[PDB]
RNA sequence: GCUGUGUUCGAUCCACAGC
């Protein structure tokens, strides 16, 4: 669905508001399996690492908003515990130290928050105004005033054109997954799974479905590597595919940082991959690889709401395992019409990433009929 | 310019993609 999430959560409702996704996923998967899904619930609070906020002027006074979802009347919001406690902090600091700084305050449009469990966080001031070194010099002394608080915080400040990056513009989360620590950089503007305790719990029960699995392993759209530096443990090699090149330098940097050997990013699409593998095409960037080297039995896939395009549909019908993570189940279910022609449903997971709104998360594992 | 996207509401305003 696409609810809205509130300033007062009905935590009094979460095991209700779950159960209720729990029968549609199963009612949705009717067609397609007989399982019983296995689900993972969120914290009630205090769980979504990043949120954003148009900001309202009310003379002198302002503060953060969020909008009603049938109305679209504006809500004034002084907290927001569906955001981390860390966001929490960060919001009361921020209107505090814009409030009556006209450089910092003035035409101030909205507030971009990204959080971490390791406690590191990335403040975007986004304007409707040319940004310079006055307004340079007044952001300065506010991440001091913030760090001064010990707080471990980044400041950008954006217009059109105009990307000013106190110092940077990521940070590094520290997830613990199954046993072993993990290092995954973040950069502002892209794609992260905004609910942490439900990744770690993604990237678990994917590290499970992919346990003694013969062979290598395919991702398409890799971000910064999230899911495929997990499961480099349970594959001999990793290719994993990214064109986002924020997301691409993200997860060469993570592979470093986790002080991963088996896995080989690759700068490609979806389509110009494929050439690569049936058909040929001889790949000015792919040189220094072999793919006729390579032996994935197993693709990995978690695209956006709109799901799988046809074209992609077809691709992963190559494979004999399809791993794939979903955000809407209406489209994984419109892809499953074709997909279970030739594969069955071998594992099943709801996941309460979106709380109290009608969204979900979901996993499925697929083995060739 | 135009269209599309942004895995909470939300963005002809911030960003990205395609053209």
């Amino acid at each position: 669905g696409s609810h809205m999430t509130p300033e007062h959560l009905p935590t009094e409702q979460y095991e209700a508001q779950l159960a209720e996704k729990v029968v549609r996923l199963q009612s949705m998967m009717a067609p397609f399996s007989d399982l019983v899904p296995e689900v993972f619930r969120s914290p009630v609070s205090h769980y979504r690492m990043r949120a954003e906020f148009r900001i309202w002027h009310d003379g002198d006074d302002l503060y953060h908003i969020i909008f009603d979802q049938q109305t679209k009347s504006r809500i004034r919001v002084d907290s927001f515990p569906a955001a981390s406690e860390l966001i929490n902090q960060l919001m009361t600091a921020m209107i505090a130290g814009v409030r009556n700084n006209p450089v910092l305050r003035h035409k101030l449009f909205q507030i971009d928050y990204l959080t971490t469990l390791s406690n590191q966080a990335v403040v975007s001031l986004l304007y409707h105004k040319k940004l310079d070194d006055e307004w340079r010099q007044e952001a300065e002394a506010l991440r001091d005033a913030l760090r001064a608080q010990n707080l471990n915080v980044h400041l950008i400040g954006r217009a059109t054109k105009t990307k000013i990056e106190l110092d940077q513009d990521y940070i590094d989360e520290r997830l613990p997954v199954a046993g072993k620590e993990m290092i995954y950089r973040q950069v502002e503007n892209s794609f992260t799974q905004p609910n942490a305790a439900m990744n770690i719990q993604m990237l678990e029960w994917a590290l499970d479905v992919t346990k003694g699995s013969k062979g290598d392993l395919l991702e398409l759209y890799c971000g910064n590597g999230n899911f495929s530096l997990a499961l480099a443990r349970n594959f001999d090699r990793v290719l994993a595919t990214e064109i986002a090149k924020p997301s691409v330098a993200a997860a060469q940097y993570n592979i470093a940082a986790n002080h991963i050997d088996n896995v080989q990013i690759i700068r490609m699409a979806a389509e110009e991959f494929t050439q690569a593998m049936n058909g040929v095409r001889e790949f000015n960037r792919l040189q220094g690889i072999d793919l006729k080297s390579y032996q994935c039995e197993t693709i990995f896939v978690d695209p956006p709401r709109s799901g799988l395009d046809s074209e992609t549909e077809k691709m992963v019908q190559a494979y004999p395992r399809i791993l794939y993570i979903s955000c809407n189940p209406e489209t994984l279910c419109k892809n499953l019409e074709t997909l279970s022609q030739t594969h069955k449903v071998e594992r099943l997971a709801l996941f309460d990433q979106f709380p109290y709104t009608h969204h979900m998360q979901c996993g499925v594992l697929l083995t060739a009929k």
